[PDB]
């Protein structure tokens, strides 16, 4: 049972600490943010929010194929972690570390704010192959949609939370498909807005370096807005994951009008937002678990 109170007596100040961790971070690099949050979903989605991603070793979830040579923001965990236990030494959970410092860093970003409930365990393993069946930036709208609903999510979650793409980055490689020959006929992805396409073919020219990142969101690159769903009506979303939620055979009478409807009230995102990543956040596979002092390895 989570609450944000569970540290009242063994570290009163953990919240301050972890704001002021992340504020440091995002002024070295606003980037952060973004890769930050990422994080936290994709710790959530595989054995829970158990900060099971942090850990290292050749079976870690880092090298799964989607966090391989993707995920990022590790570094900065550790100090954040270092700064809570040099002030209160194995109290305060790694999982719950990566809920706060995703929190903040989109408050820090302009975007909406919310109390985080406390009192998540690290776990005791990795799971490389459950994290090698997070969502896919290439598969079907349906397909996501299935796996936001194994996790006890659903379709107003997968619209919402898409929308923490309005800051960030997306490297050549999760979207260049879409540019040259997308499916075999010699064209570019049809709902790809012709300006958009111009420039993604100038950051990702065929035969070149497919690690160089194009921003998720065109509009406001830094700012956590709903510039990412008006992005979406123009046919300017960057990976088909993210346009698919407006232009496809199923989002019509599925995301599509959510997607419409983020972009006329901000408001409305912000509150489903913020109800999305408190439920994402108590994801919990039930394994036994402890507070972990080093972030990249179990205790014993
Ligand atoms: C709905 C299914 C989703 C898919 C298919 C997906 C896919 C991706 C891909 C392929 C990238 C680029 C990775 C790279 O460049 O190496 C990315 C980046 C990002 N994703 Fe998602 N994502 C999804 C959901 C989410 C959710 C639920 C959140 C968090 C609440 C999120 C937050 C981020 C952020 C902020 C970035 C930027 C990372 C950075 O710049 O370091 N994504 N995502
Ligand atoms: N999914 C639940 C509702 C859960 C919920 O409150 N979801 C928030 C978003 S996080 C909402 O406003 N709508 C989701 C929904 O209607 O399912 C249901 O269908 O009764
Ligand atoms: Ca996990
Ligand atoms: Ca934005």
């Amino acid at each position: 049972q989570l609450s944000p109170d569970i540290y009242a007596k063994s570290c009163p100040n953990l919240v301050q600490i972890v704001r002021k961790q992340v504020a440091i971070a995002l002024k070295a690099e606003i980037r952060m943010a973004a890769s930050l949050i990422r994080l936290h979903f994709h710790d959530c989605f595989v054995n829970g929010c158990d900060a099971s991603l942090l850990l290292d070793g050749a079976d870690s979830e880092k090298l799964a194929i989607p966090n391989i040579n993707s995920a990022r923001g590790f570094e900065v965990i550790d100090t954040i972690k270092a700064a809570v236990e040099n002030a209160c030494p194995g109290v305060v959970s790694c999982a719950d570390i990566l809920t706060l410092a995703a929190r903040d860093s989109v408050v820090l970003s302009g975007g909406p704010g919310w109390r985080v409930a406390l009192g998540r365990k690290d776990g005791l393993v990795a799971n490389q192959n459950s994290a090698n069946n997070l969502p896919s930036p290439f598969e079907p709208l349906d397909a996501i949609i299935a796996k936001f609903v194994a996790v006890n999510l659903n379709i107003t979650d997968v619209v919402a939370l898409s929308g923490a793409h309005t800051f960030g980055q997306a490297k050549c490689a999760v979207f260049s498909n879409r540019l040259f020959n997308f499916t075999g006929a010699g064209n570019p992805d049809a709902t790809l807005e012709t300006s958009l396409l111009s420039n993604l073919q100038t950051v990702c020219p065929l035969g070149g370096n497919s690690n160089i990142t194009a921003p998720l969101d065109r509009s406001t690159t830094d700012t956590f807005d709903n510039n990412y769903f008006k992005n979406l009506l123009e046919g300017k979303g960057l990976l088909s994951s993210d346009q698919i939620l407006f232009s496809s055979d199923l989002a019509v009478n599925t995301t599509k009008k959510l997607v419409e409807a983020y972009s006329r009230s901000q408001s409305l995102f912000f509150r489903d937002f913020t109800c999305a990543m408190i439920r994402m956040g108590n994801i919990s596979n039930g394994a036994s678990g402890e507070v972990r002092t080093n972030c990249r390895v179990i205790n014993n």
